[PDB]
């Protein structure tokens, strides 16, 4: 019976992306081959089965650096990190295979399914 | 021209609330009179002008305990902390004045405006 604010979740994510853009309270650096990406672990956990499984473990929760599998494409990861913070996915014919593979690795099922839909329409 | 996921922002907030419920990566305790509330600073910053102004300051950014003004009602704060993590506001005749006052203090303008609308309809 509570009052529903339709734009609050979107507004919160926009503010989290703004915080990431200014490196404010970022607590992890994700290393993908020769590239690095700072992020908030909470957002990563909220968006990825891989990161959720990592940081819910007390063994790994305080890690400040995570090195991804060497085969992961940095642009593919960048596209998915942007998606986590914006709800928008930059899928193109030139990046679909890399994004889909990276989404599988990050355990983002709805993204992978969407990639399968993009392939089906192309 | 990116693909839009209409439910991702909502889903992310739900996962952040789930993380708060298990005290996973909470980094601040908010003390309100005789009560304490653990939260994520990033979410607080994303939702409150007060908390944004606090944690964007390097002087205060690493504070693990924030004591609110003694006049703040703990239930009023609890209602607003729940709103930050769910987009749902539990406004009732028995709590409107306390919630509105607390929202003013936390600098949550759209909430305050909504409280003014609740008063106007009551
Ligand atoms: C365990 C659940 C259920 O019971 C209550 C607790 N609860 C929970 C889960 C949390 N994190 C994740 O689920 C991590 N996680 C996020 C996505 C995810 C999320 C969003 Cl929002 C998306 O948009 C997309 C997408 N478009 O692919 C994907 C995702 C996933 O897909 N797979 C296959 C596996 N793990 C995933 C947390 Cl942090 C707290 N509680
Ligand atoms: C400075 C802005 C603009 O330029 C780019 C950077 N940018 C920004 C702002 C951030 N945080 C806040 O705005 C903190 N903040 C959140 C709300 C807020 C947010 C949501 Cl989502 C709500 O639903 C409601 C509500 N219902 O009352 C209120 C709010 C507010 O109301 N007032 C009056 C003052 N400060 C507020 C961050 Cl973290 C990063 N960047």
């Amino acid at each position: 019976s509570q009052i529903q604010f339709t734009r609050h979740a979107s507004d919160v994510l926009l503010n989290l992306n703004r915080l990431r853009s200014r490196d404010i309270l970022t607590d992890v650096v994700i290393v993908v081959s020769r590239e690095q990406f700072r992020a908030h672990k909470t957002v990563l956990m909220a968006c990825s089965g891989l990161f959720y499984s990592i940081f819910t473990d007390q063994l790994k929760r305080n890690l400040s650096v995570i090195n991804l599998d060497p085969e992961i494409n940095p642009e593919g990861f960048n596209i998915l990190l942007d998606f986590m913070y914006t709800s928008r996915l930059n899928l193109r014919e030139g990046n679909i295979m890399a994004v889909m593979a990276t989404a599988m690795y990050l355990q983002m099922e709805h993204v992978v399914d969407t990639c399968r839909k993009f392939i089906k329409a192309s």
